[PDB]
């Protein structure tokens, strides 16, 4: 499972114990995100930034 990293021209293998997928985007540009990794349990979302978890390959 390999995803984008913060930069969505170039991706790598995601991390030893996380095999999900994330991405954070901010209120402000929310057309542009502000994190893009990988994790293990689906975050908490806030009011600030919205978190979501994808299994997909390239996703975020």
């Amino acid at each position: 499972l390999k995803c984008n990293k913060l930069v969505p021209i170039a991706y790598k293998t995601c991390p030893e114990g996380k095999n999900l997928c994330y991405k954070m985007f901010m209120m402000s540009d929310l057309t542009i995100p502000v994190k893009r990794g990988c994790i293990d349990v689906c975050p908490k979302n806030s009011l600030l930034v919205k978190y979501v978890c994808c299994n997909t390959d390239r996703c975020n």
